[PDB]
């Protein structure tokens, strides 16, 4: 694999052997009252200020000179230019790969084959924006006259998260919008504790897919017209409650939609990578066409950043370069992503997806077989709540876990005159802080002396109460959470993402285990109807089925 | 530490150094027509069959012993009898563990400090009844004389998560009851947008809460009480509306709440564990206390089935031995858990806390430093969604994902005379064959050849489109997802963690690390007032805080 032959990377190995010894953060900070100077970043948008603090992570000056001297010898510009260009850098399915097309609100020429795309981009941006002031005013109008009051995305994977995510973080600037729902699952749960809620005189359903082939996208968009047809009787009046979100008119008229009604996106629009698209129309319906142009414009800024800024000041190559250094150094397997906001709920979920589908990878540009690790486990939760649950293993466990906190400055809901905005503050800043420095055997002997304990009581439980501390963190503190800001901050992750594929000579926008789960249950479907035993698989896969025909009219 | 010196533990990595070469899923089954009836428990509980098919796991029958050799050399039996005696195993802080009393059904006596706590947990589920029934009926009216229409459970952590993902996924038992809304981050973006959707004169507030002094509950819960007491103006009217659950009734009077309108529970009630006590309140009035009672009876099932089973046929004790062999030998960081179930989505999430909590530990019982792992992170999202991204990881990355697959095999809402979940079923099956079987290049080249691919294009795309497989998996099956059902499944875990604890020889049921995270905040909150800059730390909290304080009023 080229990563274990480059020469930047058998140096950083050599002194991570070496100097490893060396990275006790209590001691960094003690020798360096600048370290907070040297190792932060600070954007400003001119819509608000990102703080990237990359200070309590392990590392130096010359492993970070070390770490940007790889990215070098790798070829990140190189790669980035080629992306920005449209070249087809997707080079297992031949494809560009364009998500920055679809936000670049500068409209300088991208060239796909020596043809810009940025016409069909914006003829698509105008036509979404058109049907969302229809929507939102009540112009738009279902199958008895009323106004729609409810927008329903049905669609899986990079066809669901992106939309579930943003609106969940933007909630506070829906004001005048529909509600907005996301059924996924095939799981009929999904869209019949969905469907049990709505009106079909006044929801509108959004049928989100790329291919429009997905079974379960198909499966469940089925089920909603057979729902609305129960009410509704005309197939003409399907015209008024359904719109598609695809690449293929042929497919989406065959479902019986009219391809008017069709939304285009492009094969170098990833699903992963797809929000900014006519994907993204649940948010524009959401939280309006103004709010979802700011989205896109936070996304083109931070695309900016990363093209022009040097590579030791670029937050998604610094980013990703920290990663490399536990992956691939360290040895981490896991990632935690922690928002302190409410609002962000689902964004871990949302990188869970974009990295794990992204750099989940073992086959190489040349087609050769990695002898290293690629893209870790990306997990997590918004804080606090956190730090009453799984943060005990973060803090005392086994484990080495690089955890990304962020937080905006500023709340939505600045209640109590700020009181419940400045706790989780102090919890944000105080968990970094003990996540590094620990706490020794003799200044929790100490603390169980002032409590009053018993000199027993006291050396039984003292090592228990000992953290050992030197736990790394990134702290990414925003202005404020606002449609722009979260633009950038998505956008920033996607380069990050971006640079550790290229580092790793992996195609990050191919999907093989993904697009082979979509061919996986036909061999199986058919033989689960009627009683008969199954015998055509491994002795496994026949035994549950056979537990299933069982258990299939057990009354419990 | 005592796992690393024990006999049995040096004889299975032994084993492993010499014998991994055996482990090969495809020839394992090929060679054993009997591989699913040897490697797989089938539990009748009488309420619902649960089928453990462990046997896609990279285990042999030697292997399988030795683990089970191991369990009995580090005296699994002998420690199961302490906890259910009411023996003080929480060793630190000098407590039972007796979240199994809670669920008691038989009355057997359980003795704390040579009383029985039998008739104190019953006495709190008859006042729970009572209320339930009163609140359910409409007996209960709020102080402008109308019924409760909204429940709102107050609390973080344990006192938040068990409830919640209980009325998550016994959602379809809630007919005729009020809607249920948990408040537990110190966000005020949570209790902001909760208090916007409710009515005063119909509310009532649940403050959950162990101490009754966690900063984020006692806050949340005196903006409730302030909001509340702007519209009713009647103190009296707070004992109509706000009811506590906790074991300090000092604090729940200096709080304000009339004393009749506690639910006490027990210094043996671990938070993670405590949703079968007085915290489970959200849950009894959700789905009635009928369902309730069903939900401590699954789990009573299950703790008698731990308690009686011999070791080799015991379905917590099998399961925990697969995760020390995939933690302790293979070295795997993580363990995902995939409900194939849209009303399980939280239930990867509970267990996130109920293991990480747990076993997120490095000192063992004699205060010694661990010289092995510990608990693993676990994470993971309902099926089918994962298919469509982090699967990518779990099928073609370089980490090894010990998986638990869980689905039942009746569906509360048969839509489509069924097809939804016959979809779901062939899914659930076909991703854990997949898994296990991979996709030589030999079997990819025909696919290609079949598909009409050019050879340009197959000598392309053949060798990013093998699996290697030998992904091992648990596939969990069980009748139908009851409120019985539900305590079995959530119980089976909770011994698992258990006999993962007393393998390692750590205190599961302490958490300092979460004890530290409740005194971190106190000593940063002051300096956040006021515009001075703040130098009394480490260069990167000072930085971090200077940020917020200069963002804190610019305007974006
Ligand atoms: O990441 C992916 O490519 C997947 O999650 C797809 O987005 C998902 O399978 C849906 O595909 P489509 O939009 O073609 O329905
Ligand atoms: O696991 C724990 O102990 C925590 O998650 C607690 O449940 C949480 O801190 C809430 O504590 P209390 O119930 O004392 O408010």
């Amino acid at each position: 694999a080229a990563l274990t032959r480059d020469p930047q990377f058998q140096k950083l190995q050599q002194w991570y052997r070496e100097h490893r010894s060396e990275l006790n953060l209590r001691r960094l900070f003690d020798a360096n009252k600048d370290r907070f100077n040297h190792f932060s970043l600070t954007l400003n948008t001119n819509h608000g200020h990102i703080l990237v603090d990359y200070s309590k992570n392990l590392v130096t000056e010359d492993v970070m000179r070390m770490l940007v001297d790889l990215a070098k010898s790798r070829g990140v510009e190189a790669a980035r230019e080629r992306m920005f260009n449209g070249e087809k850098i997707n080079y297992t399915e031949g494809r560009a790969v364009l998500h920055v097309a679809l936000r670049n609100r500068s409209n300088t020429p991208i060239l796909v084959d020596g043809k810009d795309v940025m016409p069909e981009v914006n003829k698509v941006l105008d036509k979404m924006k058109s049907f969302c002031q229809r929507v939102r005013s009540g112009d738009w109008k279902g199958y008895t006259g009323k106004t729609i009051t409810d927008v329903i995305n049905i669609g899986i994977g990079g066809s669901d998260l992106g939309p579930l995510m943003v609106t969940e973080a933007l909630k506070p600037y829906s004001s005048g919008g529909p509600r907005v729902w996301y059924v996924s699952n095939i799981d009929g749960t999904h869209i019949a504790k969905t469907l049990a809620q709505l009106n079909p005189e006044s929801s509108l359903f959004i049928i989100a897919s790329k291919t429009f082939t997905t079974q379960e996208t198909i499966t469940n968009a089925e089920t909603a017209k057979e729902w609305f047809l129960q009410a509704a009787k005309d197939p003409s009046a399907v015209a008024k409650h359904f719109v598609a979100l695809s690449t293929n008119t042929t497919k989406v008229k065959e479902f019986g939609i009219d391809p008017q009604n069709m939304f285009e996106f492009w094969d170098w629009v990833g699903g992963r990578y797809s929000l900014w698209s006519a994907i993204g129309l649940s948010i524009a319906l959401h939280v309006g066409f103004d709010n979802f142009e700011q989205l896109l414009s936070g996304a083109h800024w931070m695309d900016q950043h990363f093209r022009t800024t040097p590579l030791e000041k670029n937050a998604p190559v610094l980013l990703a370069l920290l990663g490399i250094w536990y992956i691939n150094c360290f040895g981490c397997e896991t990632h935690a992503m922690l928002p302190y906001d409410q609002y962000l709920h689902r964004f871990a979920a949302y990188f869970q997806q974009g990295d794990m589908e992204s750099n989940g990878k073992y086959i190489t540009k040349s087609g050769t077989r990695v002898d290293h690790q690629t893209g870790p486990i990306v997990w997590g939760e918004p804080g606090t709540n956190g730090q009453h649950a799984f943060y005990q293993l973060i803090h005392q466990g086994t484990k080495m876990i690089p955890c990304d906190f962020l937080i905006p400055v500023q709340t939505q809901h600045p209640i109590r005159k700020g009181l419940h905005h400045k706790i989780l503050l102090a919890n944000f800043l105080a968990q970094t802080e003990a996540l590094m420095r620990g706490k020794s055997t003799e200044e929790a002997r100490k603390e169980l002396q002032a409590a009053g304990k018993s000199p027993e009581d006291l050396e039984r439980l003292l090592p228990h109460k000992v953290f050992e501390g030197n736990r790394p963190t990134n702290s990414i503190v925003f202005t404020k959470l606002t449609p722009f800001m979260l633009g950038a901050l998505v956008a920033m992750y996607e380069h990050k993402i971006f640079v550790q594929g290229i580092i790793w000579d992996i195609n990050s926008f191919d999907q093989w285990g993904v697009e082979l789960g979509k061919q996986l249950a036909k061999k199986i479907e058919p033989e689960l109807d009627g009683s008969a035993q199954v015998t055509s698989h491994d002795a496994s896969t026949n035994g549950l089925i056979n537990f299933i025909k069982q258990q299939r009219e057990a009354r419990v």
